[PDB]
DNA sequence: AGCACTGT
DNA sequence: ATCACAGTGCT
């Protein structure tokens, strides 16, 4: 704790997730360029997952369907189903239940998106520590992990299963010489039960994943990423100066935007561990007390955001972007959108409260004007008080028709770019 | 409470 | 003209 190693933390991501959950579904996109795309209309549709066999062809998520064939002109395209006019999510949400109540049987985890969880195996390593009590740990045991930072020194070594295994000798090798910490073993035995959670995952779902696992979230996270797709890192205390020494102050969480830029700016620096320079109150100073303390030990690996045991979200929501010529002008048009959007939300929050036992009780209304820079330009509350998609639609009406400046009956102006329903603030029931 | 920021 | 979500922190 004092060196931030108490506890054992995991991170599981699920690799392309949309595209497998389409693969799964269709064998014949299995294997294959594939990606997941919602409206073909625009450019053949929006690019929101790529199988890594695309990903070799320079095709990313944020492009448009036609650009991604220019550059793999193989690539076979899955569609978000489309309902009441608008993206679907439905089958992608019941797909990542599906995932996380497999790992909920490990430990506690922290839902962090829809396709990746924290996991806190601080208490369920002790108890694998004292099975098998003092019995080492065999390579057999970690198939599929790295060790971040091995091999090295003197002492296969062209191809990277080569490299893996030489990684994992060396660490397994001064695991049980004791010339490894207390922690380090901890992380160890944390890394053979995500090797069984995610055999667990595949077994049960057919998804792949892969996995980091640390003392913290933010270097779960970190390690998880160097090893894709399906594997697992293990990023361990000792490690971080060198793995810090040249990782780009962006790509840790929270610092791939102002923040972090501002960090770069004002610092004059480019990568995690320059942080360790400058004391914890010029930090401070700098980015504010919470920020300066959050950075000063996390540049050292350390911190303290713990895994909360949540797994499910804590709000529902709906939400239709209408961009360019198709934004909505006329007072029928808002209210027909609406009633869609609330329609759609109505069915979910009525299979919430069946599965998971609790009502929301807050409707949150947000709308965008054409011509606004900002993502959303008035967000307003009501109360939600039963599951009935006219009310919804009604009141979040009630709530947004002041902003219609226009005297023309049926005429909404500014026209709106944007709808977003979203209900909140549940309580048990 | 409304909003900005950050992430998948 | 991507878009559809979702969580956290500030004031
Ligand atoms: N609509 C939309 N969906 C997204 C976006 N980003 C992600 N998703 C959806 C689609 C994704 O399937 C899912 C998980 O997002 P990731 O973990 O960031 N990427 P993946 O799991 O696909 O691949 P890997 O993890 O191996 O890099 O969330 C986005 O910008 N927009
Ligand atoms: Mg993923
Ligand atoms: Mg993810």
């Amino acid at each position: 704790m004092a060196t931030g190693q108490d506890r054992v933390v995991a991170l599981v991501d699920m690799d392309c997730f949309f595209v497998q959950v389409e693969q799964r579904q269709n064998p014949h996109l299995r294997n294959k360029p594939c990606a997941v795309v919602q409206y073909k209309s625009w450019k053949g549709g929006g690019i929101i997952a790529v199988s890594y066999e695309a990903r070799a062809f320079g095709v990313t998520r944020s492009m448009w369907a036609d650009d991604a064939k220019k550059l793999c002109p193989d690539l076979l395209l899955a569609q978000v189903r489309e309902s009441r006019g608008k993206a679907n999510l439905t089958k992608y949400r019941e797909a990542s239940v599906e995932v996380m109540e497999i790992m909920s049987r490990f430990a506690v985890i922290e839902r962090a998106s829809i396709d990746e969880a924290y996991v806190d195996l601080t208490s369920a390593v002790q108890e694998r520590l004292q099975k098998l009590q003092g019995q080492p740990i065999s390579a057999d045991l970690l198939p599929s992990t790295y060790i971040e930072g091995l091999p090295q020194g003197p002492t296969e070594t062209v191809q990277k299963e080569g490299m893996r295994k030489q990684g994992l000798f060396q660490w397994l090798d001064s695991l049980q010489i004791d010339n490894l910490t207390s922690p380090d073993l901890q992380l160890t035995v944390g890394a053979v039960i995500v090797e069984e959670m995610r055999a667990a995952i595949e077994r049960e779902t057919g998804f792949q994943c892969s996995a980091g696992i640390s003392h913290n979230k933010v270097l779960a996270k970190l390690a998880c990423g160097l090893n894709k797709p399906n594997r697992q890192t293990l990023v361990s205390h000792g490690s971080v100066p060198q793995l810090f020494s040249q990782m780009p102050i962006r790509k840790i969480r929270s610092l791939g935007g102002k923040l972090g830029a501002s960090v770069i700016e004002i610092l004059g620096i480019e990568y995690m561990g320059e942080l360790t320079q400058f004391t914890e109150s010029q930090l401070q100073s700098h980015f504010g007390e919470k920020n300066g303390s959050w950075l000063y030990a996390m540049c050292r690996g350390i911190e303290h955001d713990p895994v909360k045991p949540r797994q499910l979200p804590k709000t529902i929501g709906c939400s239709k972007n209408f961009p360019g010529k198709t934004a909505l002008a006329t007072r029928e048009q808002v209210q027909w959108w609406l009633l869609q959007l609330a329609q759609e939300l109505e069915e979910r929050l009525t299979k919430d409260r069946n599965d998971n036992d609790r009502v929301a009780t807050q409707l949150v209304v947000s709308i965008r004007v054409q011509g606004d820079k900002r993502l959303s330009s008035l967000r307003r509350c009501c109360a939600l008080t039963r599951y009935d998609a006219h009310k919804m639609s009604h009141d979040a009406f009630t709530v947004i028709k002041n902003m219609n400046t226009s005297g023309i009956q049926t005429e909404w102006s500014p026209p709106l770019t944007m709808l977003f329903l979203c209900a909140t603030k549940f309580s048990a029931s």
